[PDB]
């Protein structure tokens, strides 16, 4: 009863880069390592960790200029704007954690808020600005149960 | 030595619609936007893009009922049933890409094969079901040369 | 008061043909199909159609040699040399349309102007050179009212 | 053995005319043109023709008043009151045809039946009311053989 | 101075007939109808007429056997052996005409030359063998003036 004809056209340009390195892809998921905090018990001291994946650390290796933006989604298990970790065995146990955009862990990254990380330019393959820290305050009870707590984020680089 | 007389008669009906919106026409070509993947270098991560044209995204705004059919022709530079992109400067460089009929990019669109996209009905001006993805597997060498790769399709809506 | 006697004589020759096929005749009208554009609403994209009648497409199947001439009369509802379509319900609504003598729709057919379509010779039953196109420019208001717009032509083949 | 004497007396009057024009005479036959239908093959569409002879069309140019009568004899090859055409090579092949007294071809002329064509008066040299049409119904088989079919009539004008 | 005496004797026999019918007599003139050609203007087509008088056509109704002879005198206005017609108003205008002894108008009747019309025998009241035809060749100028052209013959039947 009708018919419309049109052409779309597809264009892609190779040039200015700023693409992540040392990140494996399985099925288009585009995984970018893991924030491995390590093994501890009865957390009463601050623990620091950085995004490490398989062989080598995740790096940026951005292009000259091109001030980018980093956006980190809240975790699957979130409440009150603070990302959480939930055990795979017991649903009640939970550990809170924070994430920072600098090595000194002074600038906090908020959920769904872009961060102007413009210092990763000029190549040089600098480490990705994503550092986590667990502080033993407000961590429900100081001593949690046993398990393997896990959580996943969603990191977006726009430029 | 001869003469034949006859009348043809031309009929057009306005009513049930299901016509594309936000698509400019120049000379009867009836262009429908562009699949702009963006700028990258040394493609090693999956890149997603959607059909965007000038001011606003391409939409359908189909009519009630009228289960339509979407057919996408293979590109000008094709081999083995997979659409390709070819540089305007160097003929050797090529990047493969795929196209999907859903946002999740789970249903693949084959060349010259109709797709029963019946969920775009009831108006509401839903986005056109045409999404592309570039996966860094089988992309000849992982790092291509520089240029502005281009390709054009031929989208047909029958209903 | 007077009387004159004379003989006229009637002659018809069967031989060189070049006669239309797939065209029904009712009462000597000698109908030759219909230019069915289809169903649309708020025409903003170019629509193409070809002369189709009942079971099969209208064809020529002309004879060897015999360079013919195609003449298309202006429609019943015409103004300024451009053929129009008028609704059967509301007299004000009108859609303009054009007609072409080739598949590419590059050569326009003017009213009461013969066209030397000499490429339809050597039999082979080629499709009749009559293609229509509706372009959404100068179409009064872009969105018309509802109805079943109709128009009739008068196609003459002389050779 | 006998002898009778008498005078006959011959009278002719010049005045009111209504005499045919553009008609050559050879030996008193008083020919009045030809109904040339043209060249066709596999007649499936209606063909129209008018009485044309040598340089110009046959005309009447009748006198004021003087309501005349037109009588057309049946052809040499006739059967069932319908005039026929017979090939000069094969006797079996035959095409039927009709004749009309008006341009619209709505009033049929019957064999040996006068027609009151009173509208050809007031001079003005109007075209002779004799039009033929071949309709592809009841034409034996739709496709005839090759040849030059011919037939002759006998037109009488009485007034 | 003298005187002679003698008897003549008058004899008439009734029997074998072959006498004309449908012919009025006024004063011994013994008129036999009229060759009424009719009314025409600008004679360019052959005109035929037969000897008709008052109520009915002139007939012979001859007797059995008795091969008769028909002799037709030249007209009052004759020149070169061809009978002519002269207007009663203008003496210059003239139309030539011929006369024939058969219906087909193939056998010409010459002035003062007997014709052996032996086929009118056996009664049956056959039409008189006298037919006239006007041919538009050598008729001075093709278009004559107005008037009522007349001429009289002298028909003799000897047997």
């Amino acid at each position: 009863a009708g018919t419309l004809i049109g052409q779309v056209g597809v264009q892609m340009v190779i040039g200015a880069g700023c693409t992540i390195i040392n990140g494996s892809v399985s099925g288009g998921i585009n995984q970018w390592g893991t924030l491995d905090f390590g093994s501890h018990s009865d957390l009463t001291n601050v623990v620091d960790a950085q995004t490490v994946g398989t062989s080598g650390n995740i790096q940026i290796q951005c292009s000259t200029g091109l001030t980018p933006s980093l956006t980190v989604n809240a975790g699957l298990h979130a409440s009150g704007g603070q990302r959480y970790m939930q055990n795979t065995t017991t649903t009640s146990s939970t550990i809170a954690y924070n994430i920072y955009s600098d090595a000194a862990r002074s600038a906090l990254i908020q959920a769904n808020t872009p961060v102007d990380i413009s210092s990763v330019s000029t190549g040089t393959a600098v480490n990705i600005p994503l550092y986590g820290r667990v502080v033993p305050t407000g961590q429900s009870t100081p001593t949690p149960t046993a398990g393997t707590y896990t959580d996943t984020l969603l990191v977006t680089i726009a430029w």
